[PDB]
């Protein structure tokens, strides 16, 4: 562990804020007459004088559905171009484009003049996170120390977090503007493109890319400046041993079907499914739904988006602390556990105070406690199935398949973000409380997932990953001798 392979890992993360920014400023910035009246005049027609409405929920008809989808079909297939970009080229190659990409987005976006010139930027971002999420999380895997892999991976969810949470705030600010607020907040977006650009400039590749890509003296002199270390031959050697399995397949798609990588696939495929069937979501904006439909007004759904976030945000250092020191699993458990409860104690609680109230109108103490369980269950969420599903699927891909895997993650991802976000617009703003009820249940489900399918990671060499596969009392049977590293 060295300062400069810390200083590497955190300019890396930051590329989390491009995602995490987009995520945070969308929902305030649909909210903007100003915005609407410009691009989505039956948007505002049906939003002028709503006092109870929330203008994303207007976003149910099939053109403004394919503007939604827009960013995330672009991100999805985008992370299959940064999936041979990544491997060819190196890591830090991807890194660039998605950082260069999200920049012209933003400035598309914050001078559109016509909806046509909002596509062309919304899909410029899109393009923008499926590189910079296909890329980073193996650029932080591979250069972390196997010790603490686990916390500096997690910078990168943490940017993601400080992202939404900073969105929200710059929200807040231009929705004061007299004018043109929208332009500030879609714009800024380009500040955090323009530190990822020039991050990439600067950074190392990974030593693991470098030698795959047959810089053998560069790698080995990159891996002993961020080991801190003249002899890195323990280490080097896995990076050897790993990349002459590497170079023996030339199309890691055509080869990911094979039996020896089938718990990787396995789980690059089922953890971007769990982690958004979580709800998360969904969930994020009930509050705030709950609010505008309570009388509350626009500032305060977009004060509880700010606390929600900060509780997000700050929940993210459980992981941090305690993800290579006590382990993946631990927290998967707790964080399914606590999301679930809180899933049937906001369900429940919603069902029963209008059974109990008489008014038919939930009183603000009552909102508050509807915000308070869901911070609870935001905590869980952000110290579990929001870091390990960044995490996980980058550090358990033999080197061949490695950006294939994540690839695979973030399209998984960008897919089911979108469909489950969409399916459950009209419960979300319908407040069909409901929802928390099938939530829990696929909580339960994938927390069962886990419980009997993961084995702990924590603190194995990224290479030598195999060995733990192999001890699984399931995927062994998958995993040859021949093909383990190290041990
Ligand atoms: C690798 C590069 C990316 C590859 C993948 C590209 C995906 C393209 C998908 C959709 C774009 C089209 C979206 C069209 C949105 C139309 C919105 C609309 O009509 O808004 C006007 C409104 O209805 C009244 O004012
Ligand atoms: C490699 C490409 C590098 C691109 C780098 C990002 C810059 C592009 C962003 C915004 C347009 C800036 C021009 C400002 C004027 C906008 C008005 C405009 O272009 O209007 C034409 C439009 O078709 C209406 O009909
Ligand atoms: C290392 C850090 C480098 C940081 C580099 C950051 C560059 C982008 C910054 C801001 C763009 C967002 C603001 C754009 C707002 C435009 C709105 C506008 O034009 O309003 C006036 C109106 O047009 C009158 O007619
Ligand atoms: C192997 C994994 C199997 C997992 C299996 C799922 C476990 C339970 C999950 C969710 C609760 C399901 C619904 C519970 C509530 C049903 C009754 C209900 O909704 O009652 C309405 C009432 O007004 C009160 O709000
Ligand atoms: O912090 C919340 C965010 O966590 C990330 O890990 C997820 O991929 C996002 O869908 C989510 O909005």
């Amino acid at each position: 562990v060295t300062a400069f392979v810390i200083m590497t890992c955190i300019v890396a993360a930051m590329g989390g804020l491009l995602f995490g920014y987009d995520l945070g400023i969308s929902g305030g910035v649909t909210s903007m007459e100003e915005f609407l009246t410009k691009f989505f005049p039956q948007v505002e027609s049906q939003m002028k004088k709503a006092k109870h409405d929330t203008a994303y929920c207007k976003f149910d008809n099939q053109m403004l559905q394919l503007f939604t989808s827009s960013l995330y079909l672009a991100a999805l297939v985008a992370s299959f171009m940064a999936s041979v970009i990544t491997r060819k080229h190196g890591r830090k190659v991807s890194m660039f484009i998605g950082g260069l990409a999200f920049l012209i987005g933003a400035l598309f976006n914050a001078f559109a003049v016509n909806v046509s010139m909002l596509i062309i930027g919304r899909l410029l971002l899109g393009v923008g996170v499926g590189f910079a999420n296909q890329s980073t999380p193996v650029y932080l895997s591979e250069m972390a120390p196997a010790k603490i892999r686990g916390a500096l991976n997690i910078g990168f969810q943490m940017a993601i977090t400080i992202g939404i949470l900073v969105a929200n705030l710059i929200n807040y600010g231009t929705s004061k503007m007299a004018q043109h607020g929208w332009r500030v907040s879609l714009g800024l977006a380009a500040v955090p493109a323009v530190v990822m650009v020039i991050g990439s400039f600067i950074l190392p590749d990974t030593p693991n890319s470098m030698l795959e890509r047959g810089k053998n003296e560069e790698a080995k002199q990159m891996l002993k400046k961020i080991r801190g270390a003249d002899n890195v031959d323990h280490e080097f050697q896995d990076l050897i041993d790993a990349v002459e399995a590497a170079k023996k397949v030339e199309n890691p798609w055509k080869n990911i079907m094979e039996s020896k990588y089938r718990p990787a696939l396995i789980f690059c495929s089922a953890i971007p499914f769990f982690q958004q069937i979580t709800g998360i979501n969904v969930i994020m904006f009930y509050a705030p739904v709950l609010f505008k439909t309570l009388g509350f007004g626009d500032d305060a759904a977009l004060m509880s988006a700010v606390i929600t976030g900060v509780v997000n945000m700050l929940s993210t250092f459980v992981s941090i602390y305690a993800v290579d020191r006590y382990g993946r699993r631990l927290l998967f458990l707790e964080g399914g556990i606590q999301m679930f409860i809180c899933q049937l104690l906001v369900g429940s609680f919603i069902g029963a105070r209008f059974g109990t109230s008489g008014t038919g109108t939930l009183t603000p103490a009552t909102a508050d406690w509807i915000l308070a369980f869901i911070c609870v269950y935001v905590a869980g969420f952000a110290w579990s199935w929001g870091p390990l599903g960044w995490l996980v699927p980058s550090e358990i891909c033999p080197l061949e398949i490695r950006p294939a895997g994540q690839a695979i993650n973030v399209s998984v991802n960008m897919f089911f973000t979108f469909l489950i976000g969409q399916f459950f617009l009209t419960m979300l703003c319908h407040m069909k409380f409901g929802l928390f009820y099938f939530f829990a249940s696929m909580v339960a489900i994938m927390t069962v997932f886990i419980y009997f399918l993961l084995p702990e990671t924590k603190g194995v060499p990224i290479e030598e990953m195999g060995r733990v596969w192999k001890q699984h009392w399931f995927w062994k049977k998958y995993i040859p001798e021949d093909a383990i590293i190290g041990g």
